[PDB]
């Protein structure tokens, strides 16, 4: 431990060496000089966030309006055809002809392949879906097959007028599903009912302030207990993420099963914790109805918590109950706002009389659940009886409702769909019966893919840091770079998606529910890897969409306010046989032109690209801006490689050199050094590019540890720095460059006290995130590129608590583990100080350390005495996708995120029949 001045000198020498090597071997100056010297084949253009937000909002409104129009016409035609149906019985004479999918491949279809639909499709016929439990050959379904045989013409008309429709289906209470571009069922067993789907259920009823009141007496233990638990689980599954629910189990007293005590949003986390709670039921005691309904009613009368102010109902799960509990029904229901849905799960000798009487005297309905067979079917019927006010409202109630993003059930990715209910509109010029008009015939919907939405989002005209994201009133995100499936609808809150900050909370709480404005603020930015974060400032611009409840926002860091494009008009430089002279080329598989296809193999893709370019700027239907950009970018990169990298054939310390750039061209000077390139050729999706755009200094990216593929000694350490240009006075950051540092050279030049082969002191260097990059111990350097906490936790904890390092812990619910919650920890530099000293103590012994950050880099040099003298490992610091369960769902419902609800709800209709008991 020589001295602070000695450490100063050592750090100064190391920083000067590393910075001069990176700068010289990268040629950032040369690249900026090329850009600024040309300055005539391109043209910088303003990126007006407000204007682009408005344009995207109008386009998305127009698309959704088109879909709504199609859905409306389909519903009207269905209404007419069902109105004029003669309802025959004998179908022997007229053999009903229809294509039944999932059969042994009625019609023998041709099934021609087409684009935009990965599977074989047909257009002349539509396909019919039948759940396996539903029996065909009965008149009860064959009447539906008949009257729905007339929707094919309207399907064809929709597809003809607008060729961009993805899908269109009709779901009836019978169980049929007719979707137009007839494809074989994906199943080459399945519990698929069209009724048991989010898109069906959303349109079949209104949002509800529902409660479950489980009977938990001593008599409901065993087979009936498991039956009731399964029934409650499936009722929760039936419930959506715009409703509110609790489950109380009255046992001489209305105790709460869970830790909420008031109505909660019933999103995925609440659902899961409630499933755990209802799986941990203990049933021992007697029955007392009065307390249960009193507790439920005072929960339903809160009006201090976040609720929808909509169809408040109560569902009772009981085995046997004779109490009338009429002192809580007769008096405290002048508003008549409760619907008691009394169930009967399992087998019991107790009288059904009071149960059915309570069911049909409190505006609700009665059900009987004998076994597991009926739980899947006899659970969904409450939506039919909640739809009675909706059908009575009729034209007012007929509105299109869009769902959240979810995994398409036949492998087309993430899709949102519309919905519209279909009635017995049958003779209302006289209004003869109107008795079965209460029951809904079914719903129908049209699908739009997030690919179609993102086609309206030109993400390639700005920096990779910039992006579009859209949010719903519930607060979930519609589009986001971080929005990825796992294979359950994809649920991702805005705060959950991006970083969490008071300014973001404020903008969501204040100016997203129909307001327009902008705000520039400084907040942390999470790197694309789960390794790094960085400080920066951004401005968000948002507008409301008039057509739909959704809202759109745009993100623009204050260096992508402008963008660069090609001013009007080297192609042979992108040729594999010329790689040995022009670097090893990758090209980003962007949708450059409609003729070509995504060919991620990328070498046949590169030859395809250059072949198509050879086969002519005419471009009848060929995207010109991207082609111009990539050609200009390839010109710049090739000139760099020819004029700078060619002169120095090889350098002892420089294992490789590279460049990525806006347009999608990346080049490695040796083909041998390009063979072991592992990063994808999409410029916008590699992490180090974004990292270098964010940072103002050289960024050192640690290699991975314990991974297949040689990336430690035969690849080296990767450095990066973004290029900055000034044309008329405003900053632009087109590209980044970098090199590969030879590990052996770095060892032997770091050896320049800090001798090896001994355990007295450690001389170790880190970066922003505590990843090891160099060591002299000869046992740390073998395990290079791994988190410093996993090898030396005591010193890392001392650094964290002395606050040279800060950390955030994001939670990513969308992940694959072997639903899965990942604790993503990111360490970073917080304080703007470059000198740290002190003594860390583990008890009997002591250790002296002195760290100093390297200037113009994200590196820090730490000197400390060896751990041979001080055995100290309290707990191991690990930095990975942790298997955890956080935050606590009991505590975050007390202060829930701000939410807005629909203004239109249909409950308490004046003239409902409800005569059936
Ligand atoms: C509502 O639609 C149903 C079919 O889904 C109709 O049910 C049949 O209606 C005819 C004529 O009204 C009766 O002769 C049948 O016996 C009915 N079926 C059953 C099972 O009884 C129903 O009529 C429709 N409502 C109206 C007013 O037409
Ligand atoms: C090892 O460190 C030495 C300096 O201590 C570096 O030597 C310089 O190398 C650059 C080119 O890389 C030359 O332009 C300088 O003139 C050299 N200076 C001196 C004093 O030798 C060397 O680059 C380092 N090598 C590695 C592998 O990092
Ligand atoms: C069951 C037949 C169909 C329903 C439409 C389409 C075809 C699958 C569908 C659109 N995503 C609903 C669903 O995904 O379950
Ligand atoms: C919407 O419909 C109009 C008219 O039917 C059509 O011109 C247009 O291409 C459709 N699609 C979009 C996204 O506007
Ligand atoms: C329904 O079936 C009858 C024969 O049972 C047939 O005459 C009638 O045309 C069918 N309805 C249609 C095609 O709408
Ligand atoms: C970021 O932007 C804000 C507002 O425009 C500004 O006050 C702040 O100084 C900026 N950050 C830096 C690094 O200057
Ligand atoms: C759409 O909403 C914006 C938001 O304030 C409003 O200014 C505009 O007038 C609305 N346009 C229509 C046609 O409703
Ligand atoms: C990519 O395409 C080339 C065609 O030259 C082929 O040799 C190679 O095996 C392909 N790579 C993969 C991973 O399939
Ligand atoms: C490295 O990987 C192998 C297999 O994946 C495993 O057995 C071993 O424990 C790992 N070593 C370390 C240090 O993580
Ligand atoms: C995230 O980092 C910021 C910046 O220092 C800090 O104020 C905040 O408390 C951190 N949050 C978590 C969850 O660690």
């Amino acid at each position: 431990f020589p001295s602070a001045v000695t450490i100063k000198s050592w750090v100064d020498k190391m920083q000067e060496d590393l910075v001069t090597l990176a700068k010289t071997a990268s040629g950032v100056n040369q690249l900026v000089d090329i850009y600024e010297k040309y300055q005539d084949l391109y043209t910088v253009e303003p990126n007006n966030a407000r204007q682009l937000v408005e344009i995207a909002a109008r386009d998305i409104e127009k698309l959704l309006s088109n879909r709504s129009k199609a859905l409306v016409r389909l519903a009207l035609e269905a209404e007419k055809v069902q109105a004029a149906h003669q309802w025959r019985e004998d179908f022997a004479s007229n053999e009903v002809v229809y294509y039944n999918a999932k059969d042994d491949l009625r019609i023998k279809p041709v099934f021609i392949e087409d684009a935009n639909f990965g599977r074989q499709i047909s257009y002349q016929h539509a396909a019919v879906h039948i759940p396996t439990d539903i029996y065909e050959g009965s008149t009860i379904v064959l009447n539906e097959l008949n009257w729905t045989s007339a929707l094919d013409e309207v399907f064809k008309k929709n597809r003809e007028e607008d060729p961009s429709l993805l899908w269109q289906v009709f779901g009836s209470a019978t169980g049929l599903a007719r979707y137009y571009p007839a494809s074989p069922w994906v199943d080459n067993i399945d519990l698929y009912d069209v009724r048991r789907r989010p898109w069906y259920i959303q349109g079949a009823a209104s949002p509800k302030d529902m409660l479950i009141l489980v009977d938990v007496s001593g008599s409901v233990s065993g087979l009936t207990l498991k039956l009731i638990r399964t029934s409650v689980s499936e009722m929760l599954e039936t419930l959506s993420d715009d409703d509110f629910v609790n489950v109380a189990s009255f046992n001489s007293n209305a105790q709460d099963v869970s830790c909420f005590q008031h109505l909660v949003q019933a999103n995925v986390r609440n659902k899961k914790v409630l499933k755990d709670a209802v799986n941990n039921i203990t049933a021992k005691g007697i029955t007392d109805y009065k307390k249960g309904f009193s507790f439920a009613f005072e929960q339903l009368l809160n009006y201090n918590v976040s609720r929808a102010n909509c169809n408040k109902i109560i569902m009772l799960f009981t085995d046997g109950g004779e109490e009338r509990a009429q002192e809580i029904f007769n008096k405290y229901n002048k508003d008549k706002k409760v619907r008691v849905f009394t169930f009967s799960v399992g087998q019991h000798n107790y009288d059904r009389g009071p149960i059915q009487w309570m069911a049909c005297e409190n505006k609700g309905y009665y059900y009987e659940i004998p076994s597991i067979g009926a739980i899947r079917i006899n659970t969904q019927e409450y939506l039919d009886v909640l739809g009675r006010p909706m059908v009575l409202a009729g034209d007012k109630a007929k509105q299109v409702q869009w769902t959240n993003v979810y995994l398409d059930a036949l492998e087309l990715g993430l899709v949102i769909t519309g919905t519209l209910p279909v009635f017995n509109i049958t003779g209302q010029f006289e209004n003869k019966t109107n008795l079965k008009n209460q029951l809904i015939l079914g719903v129908m919907g049209v699908d739009v893919s997030l690919e179609d939405i993102k086609r309206l989002t030109p993400r390639f005209t700005l920096c990779p840091n910039g992006y579009y994201f859209a949010i719903d009133p519930n607060g979930y995100v519609l589009l986001h770079p971080n929005l990825q499936p796992k294979n359950e609808p994809v649920t991702l809150d805005f705060l959950d998606a991006e970083l969490e900050n008071d300014i973001k909370v404020e903008i969501r709480n204040k100016m997203i529910d129909g307001e327009s404005g902008e705000k520039t603020f400084r907040t942390l930015v999470k790197s694309q890897d789960e390794r790094y974060i960085d400080k920066g400032n951004r401005t968000y611009t948002w507008t409301p969409v008039n057509g739909t409840d959704y809202s759109l926002a745009l993100v623009l860091p204050t260096y992508s306010f402008y963008y660069i494009k090609a001013k009007l008009e080297d192609s042979e430089t992108l040729k594999p046989d010329n790689f040995e002279e022009s670097g090893y080329t990758f090209i980003a598989p962007r949708d450059y032109c409609n003729d070509l296809k995504i060919s991620d193999n990328n070498t046949e893709f590169l030859l395809n690209f250059n072949e198509f370019i050879d086969r002519t700027p005419n471009n009848p239907s060929c995207n010109a801006d991207l082609i111009n950009r990539v050609l200009l970018d390839a010109g710049f990169t090739n000139e760099l490689v020819q004029n700078y990298w060619s002169k120095q054939k090889n350098i002892k310390g420089v294992k490789a050199r590279f460049v990525v750039t806006d347009g999608g061209i990346t080049r490695v000077y040796p083909k041998e050094a390009g063979e072991n390139w592992q990063e994808n050729p999409e410029t916008y999706e590699d992490s180090f590019y974004k990292r270098s755009l964010d940072n103002d200094n050289y960024v050192f990216t640690a290699p991975y540890f314990n991974k297949s593929g040689p990336g430690a000694y035969e690849s080296g350490i990767m450095v990066s720095k973004a290029v900055e240009i000034y044309i008329q006075g405003k900053l632009l950051k087109p590209a980044v460059v970098g090199i590969k540092i030879d590990v052996n050279s770095w060892i032997e030049n770091f050896t320049k006290d800090c001798k090896r082969n001994s355990d007295v002191m450690d001389c170790v260097i880190l970066d922003d995130g505590g990843f090891l990059l160099m060591a002299n111990h000869d046992d740390y350097t073998n395990q290079i590129g791994r988190f410093f906490g996993e090898i030396d936790p005591s010193l890392m904890r001392h650094l964290v608590n002395i606050s040279v390092y800060a950390f955030n812990k994001s939670y990513d619910y969308q992940s694959v583990c072997e639903s899965c919650i990942t604790e993503q920890t990111q360490y970073f530099f917080d304080n703007d100080s470059k000198s740290f000293s002190g003594v860390l103590d583990c008890g009997n012994c002591s250790r002296i350390f002195h760290g100093e950050k390297l200037m113009n880099t994200n590196l820090i040099f730490i000197m400390v005495e060896s751990k041979g003298t001080c055995p100290c490992d309290t707990r191991l610091l690990i930095q990975a996708e942790q298997t955890s369960d956080g935050p606590n769902p009991c505590d975050m419902v007390k202060q829930p995120r701000y939410r807005k609800g629909p203004d239109v709800c249909f409950d308490n209709n004046v003239l409902e029949d409800y005569t059936d008991c």
